[PDB]
């Protein structure tokens, strides 16, 4: 790790009506009392803003500000701002308009070198001893807006991502069930399409769901809503599937899930004359102009549900939940995610298109460690005592996700196991990217936990097979008499 | 006016023998299959052999120039030690009557196109393999099919009544989805014409879900399937879909690449700006692979596509409710009647033409005990041969005596639509039809609620008892 201080610099002067020479003896007494008073406050003992040096114009009066982590330099302009102006208003008859920037240069300490990337008013990059000099693009709204706060948060999170959080995985064992014999060693994908269970639909890592398939989601579902969703007091709700770039926003996703999203692009116009085109192509090619229709379609407004709880935070949004209220326990299973995963082929373990129960709660920080508790009891239940499967769960503070695995057989004994469950404490993040607030004042938390229709498939077929007679008998009750598939010749 | 359909083409192959080749060609080779003596005939003869040939309807130019293909092959082949490469065309011409000055249209393989004198002239960019892939054909019958809108085709839908329930008192008069969203049942999402159900309006949605299966889908013996959202062209297209379902849909596309790096510059602009970029980001996604679910049937049809049915298994009966429809509806704002995105029960079967008329009616007998006995509303049924859809309507108070009724439930008799589209085939070799019917829960919801209320006290009975104890919704400060 470097220690150098992380350092903001700033060369701006005030814009006034007049030339206000005179005034000289009032300018310099406030600034050095900033020094020792109003720079100070926010900040740690000898750590507040200082006004380096000043100098005068015929219509500007200028400075250097320096700053480091407190009091920032894009802070304390304007506070200096409101000062001047109330100080020279009243008895020197003069007025202060906007601020103009000259150079606005922040020092970021950095152990490694970083590749320079085209980013939103950084003017130049360059590596110095102990870290990163950044020059700033920035005007007085920019400030305002604190667009160099949002800079440095970026810069940081790159130098992080650069040097530390670059294990793969980090994984921490909670418990493991004792080892089982596993007599069943076929991928459960391949016994499915063999047996008739289901087919690959059209879209990459998509399905279709026979009949024999669609009762065991079916009775999966079940399983969680009277063991665990009706037992724990859960409120069936409707989430949107179609999720927009304001959700994204506030849930956190617009930071960096767009490599793995289905973009969603409604048409610019619902005027036929506008699509002829495109039918009177398709109707003499026998070929979907898919250029032309990327022309004619509107910028995407979003995607496809991908973690199917940030739409239902616009039900919330902006409210005060009276402590009557809490918790807020709600689920979701009203249609379908999607994911664009890695390339290659695979099975119902790894889709692009899948089914999963989302299961959300919102409370006290107490109420929702009670509540994620509450929930990894009953699955334990579910997966020892009805599904009768051999798994782990691992914890990747309270916030944080517990992941549950499972061992598929056909991957061999040195087979990865997979991720079939996960519980989620989210801490205050979605409270405070919605703005919901709670009644008493005190800071509300939220979690949640999806269950994977298809990752408890591939995990329970996988390890039982596809033979009903060699299935627990709790899971054999509530399946009843297995339907017939679809035969063909 | 009134012109004749005409044809035009000049191209070349790749001198007394030829001479009289062309002379015989006008009187014997190139007249079959015209009825009239309408047949094919060349007026500019020139030695690269080109020529012009011209023809009506029948015997068309396209068809002349591989039946010269033939007898240039064998009177010169053996005699002069000639062996054609193929062929390249110089001029494309088609002169088609029309009532009217026809609209300017970008079309394929079109380089231009005018209005003439007794109807529409237009040049073609077409080889040889275009010609062979019969594009010219293609050309014809689309501007036909816009010359006969121009003359006849109007916006209309036909309509007929078949049933219509004796008038009931209509005590409640609100629109419900304002007091639905007064009484804290539903709240707008984020995206256009879409809802968020809290727990109470979440209920009645699963209570008319429960209907369908034990009054209706169990007794008749429905299978569960999974048909997927996402809808590919090639599914569309077999479905016929893709001739003009474009105005309505949600379009669906990919990210160009998963590479985080190619991401990178729009992640790092929405995190210094708070403005998620809409525009580059549409630059760096792939063109669309289709769109979101429509018509919600089409995707299970490849489950069975190019598959042949063994006799045993029909009638396939069917149904899929494991998510929602996407469509992009007109006007501006609506309320649950009418929204962007919808939560359907889609059913479906297949048989023979017998079998999917008796399982429609198995059906329409199931609407009208739920509809009468269960929900207890006012409505009717019209008919819009066998083949064709039954539109149920029904009243909404709020919109007044002279209120227009909601669409609300269908069943469809398609033919042969899906069995063809999908090359689906019985092991008999008996026709193979198919229906399907959707049940829409924002509909039916509209319906129900704006005809009996919120209140559960002037609910039905048969429905009350199905409902169960109403949840609390989420209450707000
Ligand atoms: N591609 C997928 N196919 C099927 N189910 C999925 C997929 N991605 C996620 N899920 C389900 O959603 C749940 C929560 O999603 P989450 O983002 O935690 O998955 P994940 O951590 O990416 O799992 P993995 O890394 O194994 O894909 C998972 O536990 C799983 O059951
Ligand atoms: N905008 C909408 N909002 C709510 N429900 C809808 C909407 N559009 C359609 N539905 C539901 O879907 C049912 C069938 O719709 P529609 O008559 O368009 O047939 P389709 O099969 O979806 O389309 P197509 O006939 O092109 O195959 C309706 O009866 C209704 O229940
Ligand atoms: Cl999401
Ligand atoms: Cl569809
Ligand atoms: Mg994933
Ligand atoms: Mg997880
Ligand atoms: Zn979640
Ligand atoms: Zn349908």
């Amino acid at each position: 790790g470097s220690h150098m201080k992380l350092q903001f610099n700033l060369k701006a002067y005030f814009k006034t009506s007049a030339d206000p020479t005179p005034a000289k003896d009032a300018i310099a007494a406030l600034f050095e009392e900033a020094n020792s008073t109003l720079l100070t406050r926010g900040a740690p003992e000898g750590q507040g803003a200082k006004v380096t040096e000043w100098k005068l114009g015929e219509d500007r009066i200028e400075l250097t500000l320096q700053s480091g982590r407190y009091v920032r330099v894009h802070d304390a302009i304007f506070r200096l701002r409101k000062q001047l102006a109330e100080a020279l208003g009243k008895k020197y008859k003069i007025g202060i308009r906007g601020i103009e920037v000259e150079s606005f240069i922040i020092k970021v300490p950095a152990d490694h070198e970083l590749r320079m990337l085209k980013v939103p008013y950084i003017k130049s990059m360059e590596n110095i001893e102990g870290g990163i000099q950044l020059e700033l693009e920035v005007g007085e709204a920019e400030m305002k807006n604190r667009v160099p706060d949002r800079i440095l948060t970026l810069l940081e999170e790159k130098i992080e991502a650069a040097q530390y959080g670059a294990k793969a995985e980090h994984w921490n064992l909670l418990w493991q069930r004792e080892p089982m014999e596993h007599p069943f060693k076929e991928d459960p994908t391949q016994a499915m399409m063999k047996e008739g269970w289901l087919k690959r639909g059209s879209s990459r890592g998509q399905w279709i769901h026979g009949p024999q398939s669609a009762r065991i989601f079916r009775t999966f579902e079940k399983i969680v809503l009277e063991e665990l969703l009706e037992p724990l007091g859960y409120r069936e709700m409707i989430f949107p599937k179609l999720v927009t770039w304001e959700v994204w926003m506030k849930s956190g996703h617009a930071k960096g899930v767009y490599p793995e999203i289905y973009y969603v692009c409604p048409p610019q116009t619902r005027d036929p004359d506008y699509w002829e085109e495109v039918a009177d192509y398709y109707k003499v090619t026998h070929e979907v102009p898919t250029k032309l229709i990327k022309e004619k379609i509107a910028e995407p407004i979003g995607g496809m549900c991908y973690a199917q709880c940030p739409p239902f935070w616009m039900y919330v949004a902006g409210e005060t939940l009276p402590n009557e209220e809490i918790p807020v326990k709600v689920f979701d299973r009203s249609g379908t995610s999607h994911r664009y995963e890695s390339g290659g082929i695979h099975g119902i373990e790894r889709v692009d298109e899948f089914h999963r129960i989302e299961i959300v709660w919102i409370g006290t920080k107490e109420e929702v460690l009670k509540c994620a508790e509450e929930l990894h009891d009953r699955y334990m239940h579910i997966f020892n005592d009805i599904l009768d499967i051999e798994w782990r769960k691992a914890r990747v503070n309270t916030v944080g996700t517990t992941d549950y695995e499972a061992c598929l057989p056909y991957r061999g004994p040195d087979g990865e196991w997979l991720e079939f469950q996960n519980v989620s404490i989210n801490g205050d993040k979605y409270p405070k990217g919605f703005n919901v607030k709670l009644q008493s004042g005190d800071e509300l938390w939220s979690g949640c936990s999806g269950v994977g229709l298809e990752r408890w498939a591939a995990v329970f077929l996988a390890q039982k097979g596809l033979d009903p007679a060699n299935w627990p008998e709790e899971f054999r009750n509530r399946v009843g008499e297995m339907p017939k598939g679809i035969r063909f010749l």
